[PDB]
């Protein structure tokens, strides 16, 4: 079991962060963050949502993937294993 993976951030000018995921509840995994959103020409992307942290299970979330853009948004980064 895994907790609530993040939003993804919007298309736009820039891309929107992606959402953090949310902690795994006790004996769950850490939810993923969301990927964030990527910009239109000329706009930067938004940063991936960092992932959540693990309810004992020893496994934490993913980060979510930047969005593409001008400049790129950075990736997530992972949620306590």
């Amino acid at each position: 079991c895994k907790g609530a993976d993040g939003a993804h951030g919007v298309n736009g000018c820039p891309g929107t962060a992606g959402a953090a995921g949310s902690v795994g509840g006790p004996g769950c995994d850490g939810g993923h963050g969301g990927n964030g959103g990527n910009g239109n020409p000329g706009c930067a992307g938004g940063v991936g949502g960092a992932g959540g942290a693990s309810g004992g299970t020893g496994v934490g979330g993913r980060g979510g993937k930047g969005g593409s853009g001008t400049p790129k948004g950075a990736d997530g980064a992972p949620g306590a294993p």
